[PDB]
């Protein structure tokens, strides 16, 4: 059991259903999706040499999937490829950065070519450290690693933060590159917008980015662990699109897809029931007009 598509004209009907008895379906059904990867091994983020690498010790990239670096256990990221409908390594989803991680995870943007950034997490969020302030603090250039960064702008809007970096790394397909990124930052950590109107405009707006640029790379998303907000974010941007192309959505199908790539994608109940009122809220709009 893989996928469960709805035809959108059904959906409104489907999702109440999965709603009534205090959402008695709806849990049972994302309850099936609670071990879907669980069969893989990440046996080289557990390698000792790279025990501070990872931010969370307990969540770790699939081997299978994992981003690897170029050797400098120097291969070593915490982040993971999710591929495409249409083609490998859409999204790579990674952990916060830490201080001793950033040069890595630069690193990681320079060679895969990734032109786009999605941040769904704070820095402090609670009282605890939740990600590394990563990118520089103003227009002065800076070293990270072989790579060199300069902020061109920031533009502080109502709920996310739009910057854009011009990188120089070492030198393969490009030699200078644009990266726009996109620090949504009124999400809190195992929760949820407080509208759907938000991360709906949110993941539209970044997609308008993407869908612009001569050339994208993968898009890389990412919030604390790289698990509950990163999932939900992707799931949406997936959906959105389906709704956007096709006359059924597959909710259930799409977190199962990033389930496979990444550990339980998706963190909890209530982010799964989001995107299902998200879906419910644009087929409502549109079939007014
Ligand atoms: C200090 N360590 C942690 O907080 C870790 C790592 C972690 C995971 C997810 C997130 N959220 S985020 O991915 O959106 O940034 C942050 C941090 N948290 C977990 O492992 C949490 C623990 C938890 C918290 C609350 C709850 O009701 C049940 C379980 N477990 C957890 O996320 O389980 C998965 C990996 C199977 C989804």
């Amino acid at each position: 059991k893989t996928s469960c598509p709805i035809k959108i004209n059904q959906f409104e009907g489907h999702f109440m259903k999965l709603q009534a008895d205090s959402n008695y379906l709806l849990s049972k059904e994302y309850e099936e999706l609670k071990d879907v990867g669980r069969n893989q091994s990440c046996d080289i983020a557990l390698l000792p040499e790279n025990r501070g690498k990872n931010r969370y010790n307990n969540i770790l990239p699939y081997d299978a999937t994992r981003v690897k670096l170029s050797n400098v256990c120097s291969d070593y990221i915490n982040a993971s490829y999710i591929p495409g409908n249409n083609f490998r390594r859409e999204y790579i989803v990674t952990q916060g950065p830490l201080p001793g991680t950033k040069d890595d995870f630069w690193k990681m943007v320079w060679e895969q070519n990734v032109h786009n950034i999605v941040m769904v997490t704070q820095c402090v969020e609670k009282g605890r450290v939740k990600c590394d302030h990563y990118w520089p603090a103003d227009q002065d250039s800076l070293y990270y690693g072989d790579l060199i960064l300069q902020m061109l702008s920031e533009s502080v809007l109502p709920e996310w933060t739009i910057r854009e970096f011009k990188i120089c790394g070492e030198e393969q397909l490009d030699a200078h590159r644009l990266i726009r990124h996109f620090h949504y930052t009124v999400w809190p950590d195992h929760g949820v917008p407080e509208t759907t109107q938000s991360l709906i405009q949110f993941v539209r707006t970044v997609r308008d980015y993407i869908n612009r640029s001569p050339g994208a790379g993968p898009t890389v998303v990412h919030c604390s662990a790289g698990v509950g907000r990163t999932g939900t974010f992707i799931a949406l941007d997936r959906i959105l699109q389906q709704l956007d192309s096709k006359d059924s959505v597959d909710i259930y199908g799409a977190v199962h897809d990033l389930r496979l790539h990444r550990v339980h994608m998706v963190q909890t109940e209530c982010q799964y029931v989001y995107l299902h009122q998200c879906v419910r809220d644009v087929l409502r709009a549109r079939k007014l007009r």
